[PDB]
RNA sequence: GCAUGGUUGUCGUCAGCUCGUGUCGUGAGAUGUUGGGUUAAGUCCCGCAACGAGCGCAACCCUUGAUUUUAGUUGCCAGCAU
């Protein structure tokens, strides 16, 4: 939470595309670009560091959502390190609300990645070549890291509520508390523990999400 | 045969018709099944608030077109004598 470390890149978005209810975090606007106040950020990042206290205390599960283009590389590595669960590519509709039917796809993937190793690897001459191996990559590229999620997630960590409208809407309905990095165009009401920060910078996203890794890997020892 | 069972024609071998869970809408409804390519084909790919499934399409069946082993009778006659 070093203010100098945060001072690297935390700008925001243009003036034309700002949410009027983020004005609390706006400080020292510039020519055509808003700049968010770092003083409140370092204060507010503490709660998200300390709200995530309880959720991971009992070996709970957390979900990372990184559909944004400058997010997949970070969230993938943040969750594999901590033994957590992540989403990189498009968020499947009803991943949480219609979570019961997702297991069928998950169990299907587990079955398929068993036959070439444990069962009859060769069951068809070339049918499995064109269809069976083609679907196993199709399933993993969307399911990704949630393939070992035993139950409903305990908390969510998103990076862009404007680009994760499906996720934030279907997590509120299921009453799961979320933490996320919001920009000058996002909405703070939807998020529980707001972290006003830039989302467009690769380093800025990696800086903040790396703190969450150390936060969770502390208790689970 | 306007009380019915069974059987059949026709649109038409046209490529469509629905369902489970989820979501949007006060509601009838909607989505999936739409959008960009491709195909004989909702046949397949990419995207997508949807994820999958069933009956259909395709294949599995018969027949014709090339060829190997088995078998020489009532079939055939290479090489033969009649
Ligand atoms: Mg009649
Ligand atoms: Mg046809
Ligand atoms: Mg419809
Ligand atoms: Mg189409
Ligand atoms: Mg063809
Ligand atoms: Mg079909």
């Amino acid at each position: 939470m070093k203010q100098l470390l945060e001072a690297g890149v935390h700008f925001g978005h243009q003036t034309r595309r700002w949410n009027p209810k983020m004005k609390k975090y706006i400080f020292t606007e510039r020519n055509g670009i808003y700049i968010i106040d770092l003083q409140k950020t370092v204060k507010k990042v503490d709660e998200a560091f300390n709200f995530m206290r309880e959720v991971a205390s009992d070996n709970g599960t957390i979900l990372f959502v990184g559909t944004k283009k400058q997010a997949q590389e970070s969230v993938r590595d943040e969750a594999i390190r901590s033994g957590q669960y992540f989403v990189n590519h498009r968020w499947l509709g009803g991943t949480l609300t219609n979570f019961e039917t997702i297991q069928k796809r998950i169990q299907h993937l587990k079955k398929i990645e068993k036959m070439e190793a444990d069962g009859t690897f060769e069951v068809l001459p070339k049918k499995e070549v064109v269809l069976l191996k083609k679907e196993q990559e199709k399933l993993e590229r969307f399911l990704g890291g949630i393939k070992d999620m035993k139950g409903l997630p305990d908390a969510l960590f998103i990076v862009d509520p404007r680009k994760e409208r499906i996720a934030v809407a279907e997590a509120r309905k299921l009453h799961i508390p979320i933490i996320g990095i919001v920009d000058t165009n996002c909405d703070p009401d939807e998020i529980d523990y707001v972290i006003p920060a830039n989302d467009d910078a690769i380093r800025a996203v990696k800086l903040l999400t790396a703190k969450m890794a150390d936060a969770i890997i502390e208790v689970n020892q």
